């Protein structure tokens, strides 16, 4: 029992993570086969970072021009190449660490690990999803640039995010692993703002899924809803039209429980509109919506 | 900038965990140089879980009894011992993935990263605090026996947990390295209860620096405190006793954000007075317990 925020084991992506370095200005890259993945920006002098014209500044480089550290053995790069906002640099050395892995895109509302590091080195793990406004609520300080966020199925590493910046607000901002972003940013030093986000309705269903799976039963009622009358007081308060798709998905949820998905979506009307009342589900205050159907099988 | 319950990449221990079995009884294990440290429970069959005499068990059995698999490999035992409720296995084979080590008990109120196991794979990592009552909240299912609780600084893990059992209520129990209960509690299945827990105050203000530190400071105001009538109002609400020690702790935070430990301990008797109102801190809507002043630092 018990239910925490949980990360994939980094250990698998800790082996790919190297230091990628063009000028004065360095950050984190993903080291898979004999490729580099990085960050275009790392091709940015400070004055170049404002308003940048990658394919010009890139013209103007040579494989030379990048320093690529994996520990303390430098990477001899022999080529490069753009795609989107990610450089690929090829080097002379396959890593002999690569895991089975993928690039794929993430929907907003799914959830990923993200391995924090500096200076190609990583610090911290922790687990994050995507906003409905393709943000994300990560923690990241300055030279994080490059880090990346991912699944694990069975041993392949799911590679899904790439991370470029922070916004004002705070929030953060990047791509996939093939350099397209998630939402409407682009890579330069500019201030970005975040479009308005909504709350994950079926994320918000699946933790309370959990909550029961874990003895809290203290919100359940004997009301239920049509789907309809909910999404009516789900709109009023900021939450994601839940769709008959996203019923089908907390079906094994609601098997499990003998709770039928419209009459969870009945607790939830009523603590949308009555509040907690200084009561917690899973230790928290709050309606938690960064879980998926998934994570919550895969726990409980 | 964010905040998050962040682990510590966990790679290096990942390195480390083996499955044992003994009989039909199987958790996991952790191999560190030629010993793969385990909970002695493993040598229990079903009918001597409830009401073990370890050395009796101990001595029927020998080194072949003893079956343990690194991935797809068994390792070859060579002898055996208790050490407390730890069971140490020599093996023939010396890990080469042996990270730098150390095992230190912790203290309560302190925090680890928990990389949960099952079959000696593992599963995810989360962070974690030791409670005042040597509890803590985890996350775990069947067959995450034996799964560890560490620290690292620079290159060296500190292991401070082993995992042992669930107690009803849904809280963990387990022992540090050398196999030293955390708390009042025995390895054997049996109920056994919590004593009361307590509030970590000293954590509670460091994340609300943290929070400070974030640009949240709605809950700052103009008043002070002495250290005993704050005492007072938090013996009210089940905190620990904050002491001028934990004062002294808060200092390089107080300093970075120009917030008097009193005047923050000011704040926090309002939020315990008031509650929250419907706000949020750091997005929780809770006061939340299980940050140090360390791990603020480190993230912040
Ligand atoms: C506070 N914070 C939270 N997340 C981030 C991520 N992040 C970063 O790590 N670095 C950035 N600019 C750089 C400055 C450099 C100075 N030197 C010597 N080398 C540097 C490399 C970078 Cl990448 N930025 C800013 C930023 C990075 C981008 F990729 C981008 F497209 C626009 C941007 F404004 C940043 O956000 N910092
Ligand atoms: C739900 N949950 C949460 N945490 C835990 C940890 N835990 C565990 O993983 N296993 C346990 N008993 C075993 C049964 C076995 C059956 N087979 C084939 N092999 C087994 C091995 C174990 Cl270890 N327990 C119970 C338990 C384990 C102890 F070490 C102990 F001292 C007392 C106990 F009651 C358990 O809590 N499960």
């Amino acid at each position: 029992s018990g239910f925490r925020k949980m990360a994939f084991p980094s250990g698998k992506v800790e082996g790919c993570m190297v230091q990628v370095t063009c000028g004065t200005t360095t950050l984190n890259g993903l080291w898979l086969d004999d490729v580099v993945y990085c960050p275009r920006h790392v091709i940015c002098t400070s004055e170049d970072m404002l308003n940048p014209n990658y394919e010009d500044l890139l013209i103007r480089k040579s494989n030379h021009n990048f320093l690529v550290q994996a520990g303390n053995v430098q990477l001899r790069v022999i080529g490069h190449s753009m795609q989107n906002c990610v450089l690929k640099l090829k080097v002379d050395t396959a890593n002999p660490k690569t895991p089975k892995y993928k690039f794929v895109r993430i929907q907003p509302g799914q959830t990923f690990s993200v391995l924090a590091c500096y200076n190609g080195s990583p610090s911290g793990v922790y687990q994050c999803a995507m906003r409905p406004n393709f943000t994300i609520k990560g923690s990241f300080l300055n030279g994080s640039c490059g880090s990346v966020g991912f699944n694990i199925d069975y041993d392949c590493v799911s590679f899904c995010y790439m991370h470029h910046m922070e916004l004002p607000t705070g929030v953060h901002a990047g791509t996939d692993l093939e350099g397209n972003f998630y939402g409407p940013f682009v890579d330069r030093q500019t201030a970005q703002a975040a479009g308005t986000d909504t709350t994950i309705t079926v994320n918000v269903l699946a933790w309370l899924y959990a909550a029961v799976i874990n003895g809290d039963r203290w919100f359940l009622n004997r009301f239920t809803t049509t789907l309809n009358d909910f999404n009516l007081v789900a709109m009023k308060y900021n939450y994601e039209p839940l769709t008959q798709d996203h019923v089908d998905i907390l079906g094994p949820l609601s098997a499990q429980t003998g709770i039928a998905v419209l009459d969870m979506c009945a607790s939830l009307k009523e603590l949308l509109q009555n509040g907690m009342n200084g009561r917690t589900i899973l230790g928290s205050a709050l309606l938690e919506d960064e879980f998926t159907p998934f994570d919550v099988v895969r726990q409980c």
